[PDB]
């Protein structure tokens, strides 16, 4: 039905969790969902629909980077009628305000990409999440006793930065971490009148300088997963 | 002291309400504050300290445009130890999602200014308010029976726009109204680790050409003033 | 009549002096003009008309920053038919060629604002004054024996710069001082086919760190004020 | 070994073929490569090593967009010591000079990404392939009776473009087709002193809206796979 | 001594006239100077020294475009000690206020070049002439009976514009004509603390679409030549 | 017929060699062409037509910098029907891989000019030569026993750089040398559907500190001249 998703129209629930990693999506379906069905698998980018403790949710992989993320989110909204999108990914810490393990809620996503300038009159689009979703996250995290760190992230076109000298400046301006997709998710959701939010877990520390294995990036962040499932349930 | 404020160190309370118009500031002190004292008046830009329901509150004018607002906000934080800054004003609505008398909570401020590019590595800074402050506005509005319109505003360097043809695109991307300062207030507060939020009253609709009568303008601004004072108690 | 000026349509003389500070404007009206009338006071931004040595002249406050200055200058030209606009402001010296209280005529106003890029095809607009006003300032200063310094100024969106490391480069390219409005004045007068010039007196010296008090910024510049009045005769 | 590749150093041969779709990578391994072995599978992004006409060749998936392709290419060169990278993909034709089923050698990759301005002093990096590899492709195509179409491609951050009105201009400047990775592959190989080339098969015509059937796409893709393997052996 | 000038250090007088065309330079030496000596001829770019009414004056060709003009003016100031540089060039009028053969004094040179952004912090440099020279031109034109038209020029990288639709906008903002060098002459003299002015004679009218016809462009601009020689005398 | 060329239509052969220096063009005409005729001479920018091994070839000066090169290339293609344009210029080496008098073939021309962003939607145009011409150069160089170095060049608006600290980064990205016209030649040829290529001989080595005299820049590069004539045969 679209070039990158081979689900039937109607296979997605209106609420969808997203990860860049399709194997994290697969792990979520197996560990937390019942009656789960793989609904799409083009380019190995898996998506699922199932029940979290009796309530329907969908999961979808979005690949790495703003261009990849934009592709999947565009199709989810425009073709698959998805209304609420919650990214739960990984990020690299740069700020003294946060530590490893920490879950960050991104109230803004700054970027070194040109995509928002192309979208938005070559001006500065402030890429932001839906407020209702951010409120629901905060309240749920409180209810569950999960100490959520709240601020900006910086969404980069680079995993391997050319601007490591600038991390302190970013931290000063309340950038808690760097990842590579939130500004894409936020701008696409704004374009298309949908509700989006990004949470991310600090697996890696860019200034100290720890890094999780590929396996730990799938398996270490059950608290963030539970937060997402609970807030969309 | 500073070139633009003649208050004594210690004259400002840590929480301050801000408006563009120093006569709106004056109006607030004269009507709503107990023991209101004028604390500064350089360039006729007035500021006050007083009490509301037993709580110390300051008020400060910030003039028009990001550059003017930045001066005042920088001085308030760095010299006068202001920690929480709540800006209230009118705007020009550009979205069908809002109408006359609506109060907007600006969860992002986009801009055509170069100021955030200068501050932030020539990249896109997502200028955002403090989350706790925004949560405090939402909960207070709920208590007061105000239905907050939440979304982005666009902060322009132009009152008389050369890009009116772009207003529908702005509205498409969840910009509910146009004003001239919020992106500056937000960036400055991000730079300086202070808590900021902007609320805007819809007095004019730039698309529908709706405009409130001079009397209902006084009544609607009073409603927004009450919201703000209630938030700072 | 306009949102920012409440003068009647023939209240301004075609020749108008401008200061960002409405209290310097008030000072000038009281000390130097006969039959001076306050003609506007919206947002506490004062303007006056009266006579100097028999000839009508107007005075108008323009606030701080290009965005503020543009609002006022646009309205003075379009609504009030002002033909000649002479800013007599303050600036921060960055060259040893000038000292505290020196008078500078800006033959060009460079800028870190995006406003002229937005106005002018995303190209470089060289913001410049009317040559005949500049000629008249030079000749009037020689006659009065006031030694006018002549060169570029840099019109910034920042009073508190993030680029102090660049001030030497700006001084190398013949920028004598930094102020915040000249580029906006010049571009607005260019757009609207009006005659403009900016003079500024040095109120801050960024080499020497000496800075005037707010009161001194009103009172210390009679030579600049007399120069301005004399060139309008 | 890296966050995105779980192969051991020594697993990749120094020549590697790249495709965006890891299922395409799998197909090539299963049909064309002797002793095909899966060597990486992080995020479902498959990579393989095996032999073609006696020559060791590796295959690696790179995902969609410049940011994703940059991650994988950086790690293949800097960790896995890959020296020669040949990307083969589909593209959307924009030029009258090409049509469906044509194979394009990209001698330049233009872009709407900011990545190369970030890499390269905010100037214009002309992102180009290694000349000797491009010569090898030309000679191998002639030998195989492939009428190789040669020109620029335009590497976009957008699959769903906001600038379809510009496709004719891009075609005028010798952009034969649009894809989403070549500028990244080229700039990364330039940075890291590796040899890279991108070939792409026209699967869709973005002007006429004609498109190959799924069967027709696999058949045209096979010709390009043979070209790539033959030039690497 | 330089790659572009084969004059000996000391061959140039400190006052030098400049044209893009070395054959205009030749014409001036032969018609207006006594004891003229050709002092440089690298790339056929002729320069001369001679006498006008007993005073030493030099002449130098500078080719077309900001980059060519910058080469020669940098060399003249830095190697050859030239102190005063007066360009007497040709331009294409975009204003109704000017006609064929009118002389324009450029009080500002706008540009579509990136050169000034490269030189000046990526901001807007207002490229302007030395005020004393401009005063000297104005007084000398007055004494001679020459009607000097005064305003900005637009210095383009394009003789054959891609933006002819924008000539009306350029004219609105007080650009009387388009040429290709003034912004570079002015920026280089500002860099290097030298005095520079640009005069240009209208050879082409781009609005009325009228032009001088080769014959004709030779003795056409004697008013400008003499004005220049008189101001250096 | 054009303001910059006074040749008659049909005076140019369809294959043209180009140098910035019209005296190098003159040298080539006298030393290597039979029955050579000077065909144009406007602004001392010479051009010729003659025969090599009985085949017609033309030669044209293009001056210095992209704006100048663009003027002449535009006129040669549009008015004079020139189909194949071969720049044989000079350049400043920034890589250890090349020495004084080495011949570089530019497979891309990076730039600090704004010209290609003006041309190309504010995006990155990858400025590249015609492939068949580059193939011809390579094969012809083999035939002659000339060792042709191949890679990118950086086309600057500056001979005297403000970014000398960036040379090592340009070299890292496979820029062998800096010159000032190739990106303009390439973009113009791309715009007008013509075949172009740039070869340049090293006249300055910016790393080792060699620099040829003006005479050497005319006379030292017979190998490059012979290569160019033989490739047009």
């Amino acid at each position: 039905m679209t070039p990158h998703i081979n689900a039937k129209i109607g296979d997605f629930y209106p609420q969808c969790l997203l990860c860049g990693d399709p194997l994290r999506v697969s792990y979520i379906a197996k560990k937390f969902l019942q009656d789960a069905k793989e609904i799409t698998n083009v380019r190995n980018m898996l998506g699922f629909s199932g029940k979290y403790k009796g309530r329907g949710i969908s999961l979808m992989g979005h690949g790495m980077g703003i261009a990849s993320c934009t592709i999947y989110v565009t199709e989810l909204i425009k073709t698959y009628q998805v209304k609420e999108l919650l990214r739960i990914g990984t990020c690299g810490a740069i700020s003294p305000k946060v530590g490893l393990k920490d879950i960050i809620m991104a109230t803004g996503a700054s970027t070194d990409s040109k995509t928002n300038r192309v979208r938005f009159l070559n001006h500065d689009l402030s890429a932001t999440p839906d407020f209702e979703l951010s409120l629901r996250a905060y309240q749920t995290a409180k209810r569950l006793g999960i100490d959520l760190k709240v601020g900006n992230v910086f969404s980069s076109d680079f995993f391997y930065s050319f601007e490591t000298h600038a991390f302190d400046l970013m931290a000063k301006y309340n950038h808690l971490a760097i990842e590579m997709e939130a500004a894409g998710l936020y701008a696409t959701a704004m374009e298309l009148n949908a509700k989006a939010l990004c949470l991310c877990s600090v697996s890696d520390h860019l200034i100290t300088k720890e890094a999780l294995s590929p396996k730990e990036r799938v398996e270490s962040f059950d608290n963030m997963i539970i937060l997402a499932l609970e807030m969309m349930s």
